[PDB]
Formats: C-alpha cells, structure tokens, sequence
C-alpha cells in the first residue's frame, strides 16, 4: 500500500466526483447573485403540495443518478459483489446527496440553488415538511463553515460511501481495507494541503442520522399520498 498508490487514490477518486459532479461549482458560485424575486417566492408557497412533490421527487431521483454513478467509478467499488454494493448505496447515497447539497449552498443569506435561482427555506414551504426543509438547510448550514474543496468533498463523500459498519455486508473483510485506504488517502491528502483542521469541524454524527431518517418517513408519506 505504497505512497505511489495512495497518491493513485486520491488522484482517481478526485477524476470520479468530477466526471459525475452534476453542477460546476464555477457555475454555483456565479449564480449566487440570482435570487428569486419575492414574487417568484410567492409563487411557489402557492403551489400544491401535490405539484411541488413531483417537482423535487424529479430533482431527488436525478441526484441520486449521479451519485450512483460515482460510486459504480470510484476506485474499488466496483470489486464488491454486488449485494454489497447494493448494501453500501441504499445506505449511503441520501448522505452523500445531502453533503453535495452544500456546494449549492450560500451561507451569507441562508439560501439554496434550485430550479435556476437562489431560495430561503420558505420557498419550499407546500411540501408541508417544515422540520425537515429547515434540517436540510442546517446541515448545509454547518459544512458550509469548512469550505470544502471539490478534492475533499470528492474524498469525503466517497468515505460516507464506503463504510464497513452497515448491516447486510456479506464481505465486510472487503469493505473494511477499502474504507481503510480511503481514510489513509484523505488524511494523508489533508496533511499534504495543511486541511488537517477541517477533521474537528464536520459535524456529530446525530444531526445526519436524524436527517436521512427524517427524509426517509417523509418520503413514505409522499409516495402514499401520491404515488410517481
Ligand atoms: C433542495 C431539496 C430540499 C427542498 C427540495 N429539495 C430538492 O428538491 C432536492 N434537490 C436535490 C438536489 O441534489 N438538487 C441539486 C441542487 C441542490 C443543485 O438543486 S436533492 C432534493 C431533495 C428532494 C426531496 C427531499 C425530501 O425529503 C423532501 F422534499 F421532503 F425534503 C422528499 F421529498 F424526498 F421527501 C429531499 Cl430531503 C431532498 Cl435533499
């Protein structure tokens, strides 16, 4: 597990997030200015909930695309059997979803990228999941503090992935020594960027879990009332 392999890893693992990134961060960062008109804010609070469940159901499928996507590039990954791979993404994938968030998130004013704009929580209030809509936001809210690069997002977002401790794993063994080699590329990667202090601002665990889980009994009250 040589110095020349981890610096591979990293290398290959950065090549992964940016072939499957969805949105630029250049492209991001430029529309920061492009904010929905209190008109448009309006309009959409206006919007049944039916309307507003199809729209983000549409935006929710598309980010978990990519991010099945990255995962089936990300070096290693694709060794798994496939039920592990299965085991790794339908636990992980939300997660990994909801740490891109925060790359299309602007912590000065408390807003989100969304259908070609910035927007506050209160865009999105038809959906009738207040709690959830405003954890979302906090959560970005908090990694929002580290100014992630896109090579440490890439390398955490592929740690979120490859985690050994899920249940279901039929060759954990596996699992354990890639997640092993990733935490070595990504420490080793901070020490190289003096980045080491990043590790003790991402967040308590608690608020995360709380968040997929909040988003998966949203999700099953959405699906009931309308089914896609
Ligand atoms: C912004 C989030 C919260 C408000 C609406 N929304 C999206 O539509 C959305 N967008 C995503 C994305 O990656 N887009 C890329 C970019 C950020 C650049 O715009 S991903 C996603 C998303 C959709 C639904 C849920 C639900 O849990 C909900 F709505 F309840 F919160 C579910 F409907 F599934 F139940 C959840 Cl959490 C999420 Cl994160």
């Amino acid at each position: 597990a040589s110095l020349t392999e981890i610096e591979h890893l990293v290398q290959s693992v950065c090549k992964s997030y940016r072939e499957t990134c969805q949105l630029r961060l250049e492209d991001l960062l430029r529309q920061r200015s492009n904010i929905f008109s209190r008109e448009e804010v309006t309009g959409y609070q206006r919007k049944s909930m039916w309307e507003m469940w199809e729209r983000c159901a549409h935006h929710l499928t598309e980010a978990i695309q990519y991010v099945v996507e990255f995962a089936k590039r990300l070096s290693g990954f694709m060794e798994l059997c496939q039920n592990d791979q299965i085991v790794l993404l339908k636990a992980g994938a939300m997660e990994v979803v909801l740490v891109r968030m925060c790359r299309a998130y602007n912590a000065d004013n408390r807003t989100v990228f969304f259908e070609g704009k910035y927007g506050g929580m209160e865009l999105f209030r038809a959906l009738g999941c207040s709690e959830l809509i405003s954890s979302i936001f906090d959560f970005s809210h908090s990694l929002s503090a580290l100014h992630f690069s896109e090579d440490e997002i890439a390398l955490y977002t592929a740690l979120v992935l490859i985690n050994a401790h899920r249940p279901g794993l039929q060759e954990k063994r596996k699992v354990e020594q890639l997640q092993y080699n990733l935490e070595l590329a990504f420490h080793h990667h901070l020490c190289k960027t003096h980045r080491q202090s990043i590790l003790a601002k991402l967040p308590p665990k608690g608020k995360l879990r709380s968040l997929c889980s909040q988003h998966v009994e949203r999700l099953q009250i959405f699906q009931h009332l309308h089914p896609i």
